[PDB]
């Protein structure tokens, strides 16, 4: 009824309903996260889901390719939110096999403004351009670009400043890379869990596991 | 098995299993989002479920409060390529009642980086001053102002270039101010849909709709 | 000579020369600024110059209007930069008369991508509109604008973590709202000079002094 | 009198009288920049200074340390503006030894919130650390790095949309790695001059040009 979204208010009520098992309580109950997801746009299936979780157990950021800018105060305060006031135990950038973005980046494909925003995985692109050069394919280069893009990410929580100031302030945090495939559901450990400024070794093992 | 997060690598085989109705290829398939949904980091509920829709059939970003800077390249980002690229027919600022940040921020509370990015929503409790006035109870003006802290973050969206471009351009979008309960599940509609830079009498109407 | 920029180049040798009272080293050493000066990239005069110091004694940031986003930390960085370390004992925001940003936004007109940044400002229009009214003319209401744009910047600093938590910490530190004319040379005093959270007073009087 | 800057509105007097040959009419007369300048809020000398030439003449970006990030709508919307609107013919990134951004960073050095910053200093410090590395001293690491540092950040410019576009659109335009030294005054060429999306060759034979 001129409704413009009336569909999605009908699926609501059907979705409202369904939950006879009353518990939106349960959920407005629900007490702190424990996780922060950042994740990519791309919300190919949910977090909370993926891991069998609660919905709202898990604090979520999404942008486009799950890009961690060491400038980007979007990203910044969502991590001193969850950190500092939520004292999430775990942060993990989740990137995702045949994300849009990452192709888009990967075949200098112009699509405008964000075009901007990709070029932070150009950079990793370029930054393991000789390790990405020994896979000659395209889906092995896209994957293990995937990854490598997680595993960065990775790297510039830690490298951030909320984060080294809770390990220097002794609050026990990991920070783990990650990848979860859309086709068969299952999600892969990079071997990527950082918890103390010990990055240089855990990474360095994490990215020689790609070793063309 | 020192796995760190093995409980999240089990609840994962467990719910990979529960899909038997094999499908991961059906998602994996799934075509273009036809919705862009910003939403709070309070990741209460997913989109796509509340609104019941396939996973991935919503497009996702998600920072604390659901904020829109006019130049936040991070959301920006994910709105230029929502519309001009994945040619989503409907934008839409989704707000949630109890939101942790919209908290925060109300009841000038130090939490330390994100304080910053609260300010925005700070900036709204200004904007409406006299109006969130004539409430002058507690979860009243709350519930008010999440409210037009979703409805400012619509103006914010309606007036980036990307939205006016598209406009310009022909073509058909449509943004709207939009909420939740986490307590009820239920989604209430604000009357704030945008379509064409018809903006100043949209939101006045809209607006209006608080009148204490 | 292809030099591309050697006409830049001569100028520059020639500017090297004129300088015979040795000092480079003077320069070179030069300690401390004891000033941030946020100003427009509009750098119709130096700021050191216009307030005859030497250079690099005050410490110098420039965007398109002198806007200070709550949430940019390109600005932010600066201003930490420039007070935590530096310890600088004045912030102040100077706007300038016939200001390019100012006017783009002012008259509605399309740039581009800049549009997005200006919006900051015509906010501003927005929260000053009656204010702006009474001056039914045009430069009046520029004039009036850059103004009321440098008292608003201010208060983006003034509420800014990073000056609370100095203020907080005991740190002297006070910030101005200030503007200079291009056309005289002159710099106006806005009254805009707040040393400890006493803002909403110190500014209130500031944007009396308009009252038309 | 209680002025708190009267010193400085009365250097201002001072420094209004001595221009005599009246002209702050040709000042604000003074037509298009055919410059963008980005350089460091350490503002050691001004530009048009530097460089010769009147004031306004050149447009002027600050950040700590000259940084162009990807997603700075900061600095993109300077240089939006300059490019699309003010046509100027040529960016340059100009880095200055003994830059105190460059310094804190090169030295893990904790600042607070702009070790976020400086993180993208940081960054080329490891992109070229093996480089950096056959220069085994320290004011020649650090020289080299602010040289390096202006480089990349050159890149960064060239890689924008809005300077792709350009070159796209026909206009031309060119993009300089620039340094001086406080020391000297003295102004160095690093051969770094891009025109046309020729930068894989431009650049890497200006960063051959350290070689230790
Ligand atoms: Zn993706
Ligand atoms: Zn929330
Ligand atoms: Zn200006
Ligand atoms: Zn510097």
């Amino acid at each position: 009824p001129l409704s413009h979204l009336f569909d999605n208010n009908d699926a609501w009520v059907k979705r409202k309903l369904a939950d006879d098992p009353q518990y939106f309580s349960r959920l407005a109950d629900q007490q702190a996260p424990e996780y922060l997801w950042i994740g990519c746009s791309d919300s190919r299936v949910p977090a909370n889901q993926i891991i069998g979780l609660p919905p709202g157990e898990v604090f979520v950021h999404r942008n486009i390719a799950n890009v961690v800018v060491h400038t980007d105060l979007n990203c910044l305060s969502v991590i001193q939110f969850a950190v500092d006031l939520l004292k999430v135990k775990h942060v993990m950038v989740v990137g995702h096999y045949g994300c849009s973005g990452v192709n888009a980046a990967l075949h200098n494909r112009r699509v405008g403004l964000a075009d901007n925003w990709l070029h932070h995985v150009q950079d990793v692109r370029e930054k393991h351009a000789a390790l990405l050069e020994d896979w000659p394919l395209g889906e092995a280069r896209y994957r293990r670009l995937i990854e490598l893009n997680a595993i960065e990410q990775v790297v510039n929580v830690c490298r951030t400043t909320i984060v080294n100031d809770a390990w220097a302030r002794g609050q026990p945090l990991t920070v783990h890379a990650l990848v979860y495939g859309v086709h068969d559901g299952r999600m892969r450990n990079l071997g990527m869990a950082v918890s103390h400024a010990e990055q240089l070794d855990a990474t360095y093992r994490r990215a020689v596991a790609a070793l063309s």
